[PDB]
């Protein structure tokens, strides 16, 4: 048996905006090529893509990171500011790339406002310094009449950035990382800067890097928890497989569960309230090159639309979560000198942004379940995840709250499910479902029928105990009023 | 608000009988005018109270732990075997008393085979060698030639002892244990005395010490986990308000969860499947002498149900617990010269391990929740637990079995409660409901009125669907024939 | 492997009288009834300067000094005159002692890290040659 119980006026937390962000690094075709194609018919008078700037509104992007990844650990931002013509081409190490540079924060920050996004950029820790974080949060940040908030203004724009989220470092656990460190010697400098940070600037947040290392996140905590605001932390996953795709899902809400007890036995971290930012997932196991263009199909896109659900469930542990990446590279966008494909990742955050709620409400759910062992990512590291749903649900709730959101994920590849659904003092109401599902699970949209896998719209009636069929390896919403 | 639905088609997981464990450490009056008092009108020919014998085997102990303790790290067990008139007087560091060792290894298997626990030996890992704890090993479990078989058998005992689970040292990381070590150094000790203990008796089963450092923990497991069977926590609680006191059962819960994630953060321990053993639990706060006798009142015998609660839902992650401890010392039993006390926390003890299943059956639970924050233990530290609820319930089956129970409590300090509970395809039976409560929060048993707090009995019948009202503050397990 | 859990005390004097252990390090009962006295009158017998492996796995610097008192002292102490009530007035002057065995591997019993073997390799052999000056260690 499978039920769904609901409650819409037991509101358990607030789920976080920031759950549904984005992530834009120096790599392969995801800025030039990506977001920003210069000489292009299909750009403006900026060098962005208008038509992939009319599909990220409409996914309306909260937060937005920016320029790395490992391209910032190597990176130093002032190459990349002011007059274009004179921004010195660089070599990054990171993606054997030549790095024009015309694309930098000014043009970042443009980026961010057209969109609606709260920039959140990465300092440099393997190349840069102190000094030089501290300028760039200066130029973005400072009010005064320090040479950085004076250049900015030189440079077009009087009024600060006023950007919040700051990335300590990215991923300096790895010997592939510029100028890679160890989990004391991190643990030391996240502090450092963290700290210095805040003194010219209270108001900004700090993500830490976290890592699978214990040892690692234990020390960042016990250094830094007195400052830092976030723990990071990267999942990537595959392989091949229906199954062993879309229930990593599970695998990520075990490893979550791991880091937020690390938390808990820190004191400073569990005082302050620490968070959890996954600040980087996504499906990745097919492309092991510099370009990264991983041909996402739906099973790819309702691991999607599981995470999303789970992070509505626990925006409270992880109010802070980055799709790797926008566009291209690990993109849910690809594109080409000529069009566009939003690819089924795409499609699952168009689906689950707009008709969501900001307030998770009670929810009981029952399922059938099963066991997996199988692979995972790149390197096909074995997994394995016990007591995985086939069906799994949350419901929110607007600020209003005069609509409720039911998001319903079904895990099964061929049967579809009838489910029982009740929502407590409801109805007789007509209500609307939206459905993103496709033929086949490994269905992909192409730039020719690039609606293969699209949300669907349909009429149903509710009442305070109803039914629905779920088809199978699908996610859906129902919208319903409550006035 | 509140809810229980029981399916008893749905085995969850097995329960393991030893969750319901025992602690035996030479402390004050624990052992010596305890279990045992040799000139004693109330003891048998070998010395063993009488009184406090039958008292014990009501409560169907499963395994009893011994001789340590802080007791053990100061401890040789050689002086501890051979005929009582030639053993040496020495003096415990651990509690500043006079040990006359009259009491040891042999009398200890006689006490265990006595009342039907296996024995579970905590080896001196302060004060001794690898040498001293395998010929403990040789002494106990060797079947040829070896000197410390035929020592035993000189003794009076052909056949081995067969003794299971042998404990890696006690509380190692305390800087009041004698001899007490480093995480590392720690770490390194605990592989090696396993290693070469499982080299002699390769079925014994291994306790390593754990603690609340979570770096701690995580060397014993990246060293030992080869070879460890357990890691091992140790709860102490409390304190004077009956909630900040009850509820700390919430504060266990998540304490437990958080070292199993450790086990599962390292690679050797998660792929053999170290489990944890709660190896040291009670309420201790009002006493620190150092002869400990708590006088435990009602509120401590409802943590004590709630601890057994959880821990029937959760024996697969920790299978093995021991309440800390068994007569005087922190005592479930309290004696004196002439007669004895079964304190609340006893009771916990008669109520669940007589009527409780043996294979956990699928139990959801709806109940309301609340947000404490107080202090716990002799120091009183600080803590909080958030959204710990006012009912909970475990629901077990016999082996066979024509027989539910459904164990549930009543935290509520003031109101009973009103719960309908589900059951799956069952009558119109009737059923028994034991019930143990008192007249208040702090009612105490009496050698005068040793019944002020008590199990008792009502009928009531069951319906496929049906109402119960628990008193406040109580555990009832609700035991149900099937056929 | 033998040598790192072996304690030489339990193979001298009447064999009788002389304890069954378990060897860990090949998981044997070891009724030590060939033991020091034994080995050396079995060297003599073929001419060869024996060369023996001191425990440094579960034995301490006093159990390795007391070895070579029995083995080479010729005052008037504990050991020696033990070597001495048990047959052999005359030292059996070996000059070839082994300073530990394989302590590097995992497998050995109380296998050291190689700045504690090092650490305590020095120990062992200084005081080891205040004793006796005339011996070469391994």
């Amino acid at each position: 048996s499978y039920r769904i119980v609901v409650d819409p006026k037991k509101v358990v937390k607030p789920i976080s905006r920031h759950i549904y962000g984005h992530f834009t690094e120096h790599l392969g075709r995801c800025i030039y090529g990506g977001i920003y194609e210069e000489g292009s018919p299909l750009s403006d008078e900026r060098g962005f893509r208008k038509d992939v700037l009319e599909a990220v509104k409409r996914i309306k992007v909260p937060n937005l990171r920016w320029p790395g990844g490992n391209f910032v650990s190597n990176y130093h931002w002032e190459d990349g500011i002011g007059p274009k013509d004179q921004r010195p081409v660089r070599f990054d190490l990171a993606w054997q790339q030549e790095e024009t540079n015309r694309f930098g924060t000014d043009e970042f920050i443009e980026y961010c406002r057209e969109i609606g996004a709260e920039p959140y950029i990465s300092i440099n820790m393997g190349t840069g310094t102190l000094d030089e974080a501290l300028h760039w949060l200066e130029y973005c940040n400072g009010k005064g009449n320090t040479y950085y908030a004076q250049l900015r203004r030189k440079y077009g724009h009087p009024e600060p950035y006023n950007v919040k989220f700051w990335g300590i470092g990215n991923e300096m656990y790895g010997e592939w990382q510029v100028g890679h460190m160890t989990a004391d010697e991190y643990a030391r400098a996240a502090k450092e800067y963290t700290k210095w940070m805040k003194v010219f600037d209270p108001t900004i947040k700090a993500i830490a890097v976290g890592c699978d290392d214990p040892i690692w996140n234990l020390r960042v905590l016990q250094e830094a928890g007195d400052v830092i605001d976030f723990i990071s932390y990267h999942f990537y996953t595959g392989s091949e497989d229906y199954y062993e795709t879309v229930s990593t899902v599970y695998l990520l809400k075990e490893r979550l569960i791991g880091v937020k007890k690390l938390i808990d036995m820190v004191d400073t971290a569990r005082k302050r309230g620490v968070k959890i930012a996954l600040d980087e997932w996504n499906v990745w196991y097919r492309v092991s090159d510099n370009k990264l263009e991983e041909p996402y199909d739906l099973k790819d896109g309702i691991f999607a639309c599981g995470v999303l659900v789970l992070l509505q469930k626990m925006s409270d542990i992880v109010p802070l979560a980055n799709l790797a990446q926008l566009v291209n590279a690990l993109g849910a966008i690809h594109t080409e000198k000529d069009g566009l494909i939003l690819t089924p990742v795409y499609k699952a955050f168009e689906l689950i942004v707009n008709h969501s709620g900001e307030k998770l409400v009670k929810t009981h759910v029952e399922s059938e379940t099963y066991n997996i062992e199988g692979v995972m990512f790149i390197n096909k590291m074995p997994f394995s995840v016990e007591n995985a749903p086939f069906l799994d649900a949350a419901a929110s709730i607007s600020e209003d709250g005069k609509k409720l959101f039911i998001a319903v994920v079904n895990y099964r590849k061929e049967d579809a499910l009838k489910v029982p659904i009740r929502v407590e003092g409801l109805g007789q109401k007509k209500a609307t479902v939206y459905t993103l599902t496709g033929p086949d699970v490994n269905a992909r949209n192409t730039m020719e029928n690039p609606n293969v896998v699209d949300i669907t719209s349909e009429t149903i009636t509710v009442d305070t105990e109803f039914e629905h069929t779920f088809k199978p390896f699908s996610c859906s919403v129902i919208e319903v009023e409550l006035e």
